[PDB]
């Protein structure tokens, strides 16, 4: 099974200048809980944005060019990325925009955080078709001393 996980600001913005400008510790904790002990697939730009391997996960990087770091696994196509995960119950695709576009048609589940924040961005999560997806979990949180925007964790499953 393939799943996508992402955090979206208003208008589906996910990034600006190869960074995420906000800081929501509760959402990063959610990301860790839902990805630990699973393989994670990311594009090369997202690898550069994170800047180090994510511990406790098999890190798989898509790039058309040879890899430059043997602490992670480098692959050259979507089918190779999936194969490099092996026989696991759930593969997590962690972006960025170009990678989400390619894996969305193959995904059964979306883990989305909706952040109440207006961000000028240059990268968006794909337009997906709402009729294709059932919401099976949602949990709203107001802003607090650690998280400066309200946010909503949602899990969607392909109908
Ligand atoms: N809010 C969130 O949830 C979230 C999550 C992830 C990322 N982001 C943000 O998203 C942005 C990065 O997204 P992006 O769309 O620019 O880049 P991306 O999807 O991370 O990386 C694209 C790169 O991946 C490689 N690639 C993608 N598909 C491939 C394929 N089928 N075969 C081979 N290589 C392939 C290419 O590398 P080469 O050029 O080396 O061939 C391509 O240039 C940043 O702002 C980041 O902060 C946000
Ligand atoms: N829900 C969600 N939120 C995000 O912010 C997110 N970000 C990315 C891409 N960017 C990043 C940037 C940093 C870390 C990161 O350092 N995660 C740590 C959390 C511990 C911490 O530094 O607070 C990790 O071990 O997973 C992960 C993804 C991909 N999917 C996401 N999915
Ligand atoms: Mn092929
Ligand atoms: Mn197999
Ligand atoms: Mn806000």
């Amino acid at each position: 099974m393939i799943s996508l996980i992402a955090a979206l600001a208003v208008d589906r913005v996910i990034g600006m200048e190869n960074a995420m400008p906000w800081n929501l510790p509760a959402d990063l904790a959610w990301f860790k809980r839902n990805t630990l002990n699973k393989p994670v697939i990311m594009g090369r730009h997202t690898w550069e944005s994170i800047g180090r391997p994510l511990p406790g996960r098999k890190n798989i990087i898509l790039s058309s060019q040879p890899g430059t770091d043997d602490r992670v696994t480098w692959v050259k196509s979507v089918d190779e990325a999936i194969a490099a995960c092996g026989d696991v119950p759930e593969i997590m695709v962690i972006g960025g925009g170009r990678v989400y576009e390619q894996f969305l048609p193959k995904a059964q589940k979306l883990y989305l955080t909706h952040i109440d924040a207006e961000v000028e961005g240059d990268t968006h999560f794909p337009d997906y078709e709402p009729d294709d997806w059932e919401s099976v979990f949602s949990e709203f949180h107001d802003a607090d001393a650690q998280n400066s925007h309200s946010y909503c964790f949602e899990i969607l499953e392909r109908r």
